[PDB]
């Protein structure tokens, strides 16, 4: 069905309502004045069945992705004092990162009914999936961390003659934030009873959350569709990047130092410094 329902709590006190409005309607016939005791007819749940199947987290817009500010890695000179353009090689080194995220659940589907969905953060592309999950009944905020250790083995750097370069390494860093949507179809039941009270009979109940609304606002296996809303925010490493800078002509170029496997071993280039051709 289209329908959907953001608050099973709503649901439970209606079909609770219509019990005790039922019990003394029926009365009415023989005392007129039965419906204004409504609040002090007693109502006693028992136990229930309510269950929320197939809850998931879905994706409630698209996530808003921005790069925050870069990691400072370091800082290295390679010196060419000879005649001739040279390979220089950079020393190894390692960088450590923790990619993390949260997520928090801003609206709850009602407290009455238990259920959690794992979500994945999306736009991932770092090759370590970072997962957390949602709580459908509380306003939980859940954390998750992944620590990545980068092991950067020496670089190749063509230097032009004469000439000392500046090697500067750094990594680059994404947000990814939005929204999600909490889904999941409700079933079951409430019983219990309203207790006798003198010559007042007891009314042992058993209302199904599917029988407090309209026929159309079902699915064809009996159920009712809910929604809660909550949102994220995940810090990814991204790219691991070199600029070379010529210290005669002060020009910079950009490299790229790609990921070889998988801690993440990265690939060890050969690069052009700048004033080679
Ligand atoms: C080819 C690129 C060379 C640039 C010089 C990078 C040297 C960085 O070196 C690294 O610095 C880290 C701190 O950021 C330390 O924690 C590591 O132990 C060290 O290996």
């Amino acid at each position: 069905a289209m329908a959907s329902y953001d608050n099973v709590d709503t649901l439970i006190e209606k079909g609770r309502y219509n019990t005790k409005y039922n019990y003394l309607k029926r009365m009415e016939k023989y005392y007129p004045n039965a419906m204004a005791y409504f609040d002090k007819v007693t109502i006693n749940p028992q136990g229930n069945d309510f269950y929320i199947n197939n809850p998931k987290v879905e994706l409630d817009g698209e996530p808003s992705m921005n790069y925050l500010e870069d990691v400072y890695v370091g800082k290295a000179l390679l010196t060419n004092d000879t005649q001739q353009e040279q390979k220089l090689k950079s020393q190894s080194f390692t960088c450590k990162n923790t990619d993390t995220v949260t997520a928090t659940t801003t609206h709850t589907v009602g407290t009455s009914i238990q259920a959690t969905a794992k979500f994945t953060v999306p736009f991932n592309e770092t090759g370590v999936s970072l997962t957390t999950s949602y709580s459908f009944a509380n306003t939980n905020t859940n954390t998750n961390s992944k620590e990545i250790t980068a092991n950067v083995p020496s670089q190749d750097i063509l230097v032009p003659a004469n000439t000392t370069v500046e090697v500067i390494a750094y990594l680059k860093k994404v947000n990814v934030k939005g929204n999600v949507k909490l889904v999941g179809q409700v079933s079951g039941s409430e019983w219990g009873e309203i207790p006798s009270y003198l010559a007042f009979p007891r009314d042992g109940y058993k209302f199904s959350l599917s029988d407090t609304v309209n026929k159309s606002d079902l699915n064809e296996d009996g159920t009712i569709n809910i929604n809660g809303k909550g949102n994220y925010s995940a810090v990814m490493g991204d790219e691991l990047i070199v600029k070379v800078r010529n210290l005669n002509t002060n020009n910079v170029q950009e490299y790229v130092i790609p990921v070889d496997k998988i801690i993440v071993k990265y690939r060890s280039l050969s690069i052009k410094a700048p004033g080679i051709k």
